[PDB]
């Protein structure tokens, strides 16, 4: 579990949104396993706006932060997990690391703020969503 909070916005792992998220969505997509809902209090977080390949990710399954390089964004094959089937996911970033299901939504974060959130695991690689495209999360 996990989210980014950013202004008044919260996103999310798409999977995990809730019905509230649903009910105050601003953005979804399946493909990137990303969704975004309003909230009413300002957020902590600052978005990364670079090309980083490195950075820290925390592991719920682990209790431990790890520091990583990962692939930049792109088109991925996902093998099936407990929540999604084997498919196609977008702006997905790879590193070798520990990803269990449960450990979505872990901020990966690089010396610009946060880049991504836990999206996919297994085999000895951690995914993660980026954010660092949704340039429209530092306003409005
Ligand atoms: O519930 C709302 N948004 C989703 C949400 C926010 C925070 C959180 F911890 C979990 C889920 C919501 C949004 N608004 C209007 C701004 N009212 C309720
Ligand atoms: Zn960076």
């Amino acid at each position: 579990s996990g989210a980014i909070y950013v202004g008044n916005y919260r996103v999310v792992n798409r999977h995990l949104a809730t019905h509230n998220d649903w009910a105050n969505l601003v953005w979804e997509d399946s493909s990137r396993d990303l969704l975004v809902s309003s909230t009413t209090a300002q957020g902590c977080d600052t978005i990364a706006r670079c090309d980083c390949q490195t950075g820290v990710y925390y592991c719920s399954s682990r209790r431990k932060h790890y520091p990583v390089s990962f692939s930049k964004p792109s088109l991925i094959f996902v093998e099936a997990s407990e929540y999604y089937p084997a498919r196609y996911q977008s702006h997905l970033m790879l590193a070798v690391g520990h990803s269990e299901p449960g450990d979505c939504g872990g901020i990966l974060r690089c010396q610009h703020g946060v880049v991504g959130i836990v999206s996919t695991g297994g085999n000895g690689l951690v995914g993660f969503a980026d954010v660092r495209d949704l340039l429209w999360l530092d306003e409005e």
